[PDB]
């Protein structure tokens, strides 16, 4: 059976693009080197190892590690991995159609052995209006999926099923149309709208729990799970450009029709209202 | 036939139903004089004061006789405390949104038209979100116009010219103006207007008085980013509305329906208006 295509990190972005359409999904070898892949890992541990808060957990309400947003808490996925030039050529070709795309969440997910499977599913709970977007619509959504821990037969490598974002539905599909994304950290799966995929749970019996980092970009006319309002100036103002603008912190521009842009105030862009600094501006 | 025009205490289903056969109608005397006297007044203030001579997104586009208050949220407390959590209008939004879950205001703006300019276009509210125009239509609704005469509407002055029906038109096309119907109307009444009908302002035609002066809420899916940003009122202006204002305007956690069983709009996996410690007059 076809198996995922492994690329180049510096592979050519319009085969990546083709393999987009094509296979729906791939994977790049080593996009991350190992110590940008070290201090994220340290840096969510530090999370990790931070304390329970008492109040609702919208998302975490048995066993659900997981950090959420973790552009707020670690500077090196808010200033390296965020601001990847390989991964936004991808958008920049992906999100051709549709125009200015951002950050809709990046959160952690960690899984304990002895985990079952997800069942397999499209990534549309979130905006449902996408459920009704057809294929042949502008794409609105991509998910970028980092590993930080080994991905094997054993742990749980993603199962993705290749042209599947060609069918109508999801229906319920066979575990053996799906092949394996098995990574090492520091690969990227980047998985196309409407593809068919499911985690592979943890299947070990004792050991160390697979950890994949989940970041999802969307066109910005999509609301984003996760609101960058609350991080504090300093800290926006230490990012790129690029880095403020997925983070919803600019006035950004949905392709024409819309002329004008979105996410703006005072009919002035947000960034400008606010006197906004950039780490290269 | 035309627009049906109801009374204010209409009842929802009635109205909820006339949304999906004709795709628009009217409401009469939703907003008392005073309301609609006092929006006026705080209007007239932003009127008053020059454009600034900065970037206008929206502004430099147009000729240099647009007239145009963005978002006026921000400097209309009548909009702001009051119009904006009309108690009819969410009725008719929970119901409309009742299959795609929490809505909020993705745009309020002023417009005025002055005497003698021409026909707009026949065009459909999906431009801001051009992802719209590929939803089929049975799909869950995701944007409804709320239309606020100030000034009287007639014929003259441009009533907004609507076409019944054609939200289930594959196209729009070019269609002829005879095709529509006016929405005449007085201030205090309202317009709705369903996703994907196709209308046009009608321009002006008097040659004095009182420019044509229109209030545009877009009312969308939480899903969908919101046109203007709310996120820089002062904290004090904010914590004086209702909770219902502060969901309207961005600044709490919303609810898209399922199959989202989280939400949106939050941080901290934790309410956008928890980590803001957010107060609210109504709290
Ligand atoms: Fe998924
Ligand atoms: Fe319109």
């Amino acid at each position: 059976k076809p198996q995922l295509q492994r690329l180049a990190a510096d592979a050519d972005v319009d085969r990546m693009c083709r393999l987009l359409e094509e296979d729906g999904a791939f994977i790049l070898k080593g996009l991350l080197p190992f110590d940008v892949v070290e201090s994220f890992n340290r840096e969510l541990d530090v999370q990790m190892a931070i304390p329970p808060p008492k109040g609702e957990r919208l998302l975490a309400d048995p066993h659900f590690k997981y950090v959420p947003n973790v552009a707020t808490t670690c500077p090196t996925f808010r200033n390296t991995v965020l601001i990847n030039p390989v991964i936004h050529a991808i958008c920049e070709a992906y999100f051709q159609r549709t125009g200015d795309y951002w950050l809709s969440a990046a959160f952690l997910r960690e899984i304990e052995s002895g985990m079952p499977a997800q069942p397999f599913h499209r990534d549309d709970a979130t905006h449902p209006l996408m459920h009704y977007q057809p294929l042949e619509a502008p794409p609105v959504s991509l998910s970028v999926i980092f590993p930080l821990t080994e991905f094997t037969e054993e742990n749980g490598a993603t199962e993705v099923i290749l042209g599947s974002h060609r069918w109508t539905e999801v229906g319920t599909p066979e575990r053996d149309q799906a092949v394996l994304a098995t990574m090492d950290p520091g690969d990227v799966l980047i998985v196309r709208q409407r593809v068919v995929h499911a985690g592979g749970g943890n299947r070990t019996t004792a050991g160390k729990p697979r950890r994949v980092v989940l970041a999802f970009f969307n066109s910005v006319q999509l609301t984003p799970f996760e609101t960058y309002r609350t991080m504090p100036r300093e800290m926006v103002e230490s990012m790129t450009v690029l880095g403020q603008r997925m983070l919803g912190w600019r006035t950004m521009k949905p392709s024409d029709p819309n002329i004008v842009g979105i996410n703006l105030i005072d009919d002035k862009r947000l960034e400008n209202v606010l006197q906004l600094k950039a780490a290269d501006s």
